């Protein structure tokens, strides 16, 4: 059971898949503190027209410099980075690097927006285990229409620890990136807009990297596939299968989580990834060469889990069509042992109840919208502090992936009303988003460590978060904690605002944008320690 598509007929499977580009940092600059180079970037957020449809009109969207997916970045662990995003858009913006225990003013706090003609520093550790981080808009209530057109992309934390794993590699050559998304367009080709829909934006038409229902030329070998559902609303349940035998699902294997590799690979036919969800997949075409492999998705509302609106061509992302022969012998292997994984200490504290459904017309948590200052508060935890939070969907209407900032955190319970259910095994490892499906309570379990501040909460399907599900909680430590906590708790601390800018010295790279003003900024930046407290 489908619904007929609204969006114009597309010509399916007849586009490579695109690779976002490579994001190059453009110099570096020596921590005064500790004399090791800090990496600088300059990101334009600008508008620009893109063809979706090859025969139709074109659509407006509004991205990173200028693209979208935006540019992926590449950052070793232990590298710190300064990341300039220059607003030179119609509507302010805030950054969220997802999956990075950035401080609070560095984290895309929904009200710390940079307006147009503005700028804004953000900070970044890159400490954290390697993983598939993503970086996108979270401006109070335009982020689902940010991200929507186009304000997302990739970043890559990387360890060369992991490398001596022999995982399939090459960035764009056997380790490609996969972010979906799901959008609808008018009958000219241009984006149907979220503007209006408080209820959830399913969209008609699947992406990959931008990119409707596109094919990929691939080798008989194995490959790593780096998934992220980029999506405003859509859940997915993917699976693999052979054109001559559409429902017959292929096996492959979850390699890594949103927070890093899972302890040993979780051999899986069906990989159920909500909104803002990453996985690392292996896929080993070799069995199949001189096959087409389809890249699905389940329907009747991801089986039952999902609410999501199905039409006839959702079920469909894209196509692989596999070569006769490799080019080069495949060396890579998928190790039994991927990695030893840092669960935080166990706590049998009762957890913190938090209830995810509508107050009126307003989708909320514990009956607060975001909007309301006085009370959006939701908890006090000190840092260092495992808590278990019980996350509770009461409803069959609704589901909600939900993520807490700050933490990297372990599932420890599924229980669902429709007995659907329980604790997936790619999810064994480290998360920060979970998918309360249908009628689904979750316990998860989480170190609230390193760093102390306000950080936020909330359901990631945007729409909800727009209207208005989002919450904060404040990791907080002691008056005599030091560690310059006085200026980095608040994510709203002048000190770390958004500057004005004049285009002229940004295209010129003069003023505020020559390399000695840029190297006074971060070396004053980094004098205030802010990671000092994670190493
Ligand atoms: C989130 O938790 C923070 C603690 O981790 C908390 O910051 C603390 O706020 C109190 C009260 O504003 C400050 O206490 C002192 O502030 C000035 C400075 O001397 C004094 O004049 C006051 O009388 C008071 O004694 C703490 O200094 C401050 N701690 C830090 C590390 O900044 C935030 O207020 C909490 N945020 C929210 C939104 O609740
Ligand atoms: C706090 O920041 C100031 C100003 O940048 C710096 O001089 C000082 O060393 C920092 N102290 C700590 C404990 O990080
Ligand atoms: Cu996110
Ligand atoms: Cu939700
Ligand atoms: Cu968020």
């Amino acid at each position: 059971e489908f619904v007929a598509q609204i969006s114009p007929q597309y010509p399916m499977f007849t586009v490579p898949l695109p690779i976002p580009p490579v994001k190059q940092p453009r110099l570096t600059v020596t921590n005064p503190v500790n004399g090791q180079e800090i990496w600088y970037y300059e990101v334009e957020i600008k508008p620009f027209t893109h063809q979706v449809y090859p025969d139709l009109g074109s659509a407006d969207l509004v991205g990173y410099d200028g693209m979208s997916p935006g540019p992926t970045f590449q950052v070793p662990r232990g590298v710190e980075t300064v990341v300039r995003f220059i607003n030179n858009a119609e509507a302010p913006n805030s950054v969220h690097l997802h999956g990075s225990f950035s401080r609070a003013a560095f984290d895309g706090w929904a009200e710390d927006i940079t307006e147009p003609g503005s700028f804004k520093d953000y900070y970044y550790p890159n400490r954290q285990s390697a993983r598939t981080l993503w970086y996108h808009d979270h401006a109070m209530h335009i982020t689902a229409e940010n991200a929507y057109r186009g304000q997302a992309g990739l970043y890559m934390l990387t360890d060369p620890a992991e490398d001596a794993l022999n995982l399939p590699s090459g960035y764009g050559e056997f380790d490609i990136p996969m972010i979906l998304t799901s959008k609808q367009y008018t009958a000219n080709g241009n984006l149907v807009t979220t503007n209006g829909e408080l209820n959830s934006f399913w969209g008609d038409v699947i992406h990959v990297n931008g990119q409707p229902w596109p094919f990929k030329n691939v080798e008989p070998r194995k490959y790593r596939f780096r998934f992220l559902d980029a999506a405003v609303s859509r859940s997915f349940g993917l699976y693999f299968a052979d054109t001559d035998a559409i429902d017959t699902r292929l096996p492959f294997k979850v390699i890594a989580s949103d927070s890093g590799l899972l302890e040993h690979p979780a051999d899986t036919s069906l990989l159920y990834i909500s909104m803002a969800e990453r996985y690392e997949v292996v896929f080993d075409f070799s069995d199949y060469a001189g096959k087409t492999i389809e890249l699905r998705n389940l329907g009747g509302s991801i089986g039952g889990i999902g609410t999501d609106t199905d039409y006839d061509n959702t079920d469909k992302v894209m196509r692989f069509v596999v070569a006769d022969d490799t080019t080069q012998p495949d060396t890579s292997v998928v190790p039994a042992n991927l990695r030893d994984v840092p669960f935080p200490s166990p706590t049998t504290n009762t957890p913190r109840q938090f209830r995810f459904g509508r107050t009126g017309p307003t989708w909320t948590i514990n009956g607060v919208a975001f909007a309301d200052v006085q009370n959006r508060l939701l908890a006090n935890v000190p840092v260092g502090t495992v808590e278990r939070w019980e996350l509770i969907n009461a409803g069959n209407g609704w589901t909600h992936p939900i993520h807490i900032h700050l933490v990297d955190f372990k599932v420890i319970s599924r229980t669902s009303g429709n007995n659907a259910r329980t604790v997936m095994p790619y999810e064994s490892g480290l998360k920060d988003v979970v998918w309360l499906g249908r009628r689904e309570t979750v316990v998860v379990e989480a170190h609230y460590a390193p760093f102390p501040g306000v950080y936020m909460f909330h359901c990631h399907n945007l729409i909800h978060e727009d209207h208005d599900m989002m919450a904060a909680f404040n990791a907080t430590v002691l008056p005599d904690y030091g560690y310059n906590a006085t200026v980095f708790v608040d994510p709203m601390e002048e000190l770390w605002q958004a500057r004005p800018y004049e285009l002229g010295e940004f295209q010129a790279q003069s003023g505020q944008f020559s390399v000695q003003a840029v190297t006074e900024r971060i070396q004053t930046m980094a004098e205030y320690r802010p990671y000092a407290a994670a190493d």
